[PDB]
């Protein structure tokens, strides 16, 4: 008798999954941002992973530390100890993620990490550094996490494969499966899924394109399609596409990141289009929206926006 396939992520809605913690309300990919977001109501974290010269997975978006810290160089060239001393709020400006090159007054949390400014109450300086993935897992034992495998450059496929291999090894020892793992690079997803078959995954680019354009279903193990609002001038997070994805048994998670505005009108439209989660840059704002409309949430029934 074939294993009945029932996808639990289809009842995990609606999800507020803080994008990198919420890169417009807090310094991205820091424990501070993550802890802040969950207290303000985030159901799930979205984070990015790279590996250091000594093969530690760290939580950072870009391949270089230059945009988000007071340092310079690539993550792959730095040991975890060199990465962890940097100020990961160095360039943070509310409403604008990380923008280097402004007057020092622009940056309300620059210097908390290195001891020049006092941390917000109840946090420590280390909350404003680049964290080990292992420390994020240890800090969030009962919180789901969406983990995106990053690389060194679009052309450096092995660095994706290297990171996918490390990620599976570390995730497998936790015993947890309340993750969704994905990558823009399709091979890395297949490599992760080979080494850790029990962790839920979402497809990469060619997998999304194949399903969105041709109807070809994604790789075995996919529990959700994780999509931008728009890609190459075409609208992706439409009600039609999400209704078809639910009919095929996948949940849908929508992110913004410049393909559409992070604002109340856009959040409300994507909620209206039946998506199972949004990845806001403004997690407190999305939480205010979900509450006042009384939208249904995991373990809290309510309004269905469909």
């Amino acid at each position: 008798t074939t294993r009945t396939t029932d996808n639990p992520w289809l009842d995990a809605r609606v999800l507020n999954m803080a994008h990198a913690g919420g890169e417009n309300e807090a310094p991205a990919n820091t424990l501070y941002a993550f802890k802040r977001a969950v207290k303000l109501g985030a159901n799930m974290l979205e984070l990015d992973v790279q590996s250091t010269k000594d093969d530690q997975l760290v939580v950072i978006h870009n391949a270089t530390v230059d945009q988000t810290t007071d340092g310079t160089g690539k993550v792959r060239d730095l040991t975890f100890e060199q990465v962890h001393e940097l100020d990961a709020a160095y360039n943070f400006i509310p409403g604008r993620h990380a923008v280097p090159g402004e007057p020092p007054e622009s940056y309300p949390l620059r210097g908390v990490r290195t001891g020049e400014k006092k941390p917000p109450p109840g946090y420590q300086p280390s909350d404003f550094a680049i964290p080990k993935l292992a420390d994020v897992l240890e800090a969030f034992p009962r919180t789901p996490i969406n983990i995106e495998i990053k690389g060194t450059s679009d052309a450096d496929i092995p660095s994706f494969l290297h990171n996918a291999k490390l990620l599976a090894r570390l995730l497998k020892k936790t015993g947890r499966t309340d993750f969704i793992v994905t990558s823009l690079n399709d091979l890395a997803v297949a490599k992760f899924h080979l080494l850790a078959p029990d962790i839920p995954i979402a497809p990469g680019m060619a997998g999304l394109a194949a399903y969105f354009l041709l109807g070809v279903k994604p790789m075995h193990g996919t529990v959700a399609l994780q999509i931008p609002v728009r890609y190459q001038g075409l609208e992706i997070a439409t009600p039609e596409f999400i209704r078809r994805a639910h009919a095929d048994g996948y949940a849908v998670h929508v992110w913004f990141s410049g393909t559409a505005p992070d604002d109340e009108a856009t959040y409300n439209r994507i909620i209206d289009s039946c998506a199972d989660g949004l990845m806001p840059a403004y997690p407190a704002l999305l939480e205010r929206i979900l509450d006042e409309r009384g939208i249904e949430r995991p373990g809290r029934p309510g309004v269905d926006p469909c």
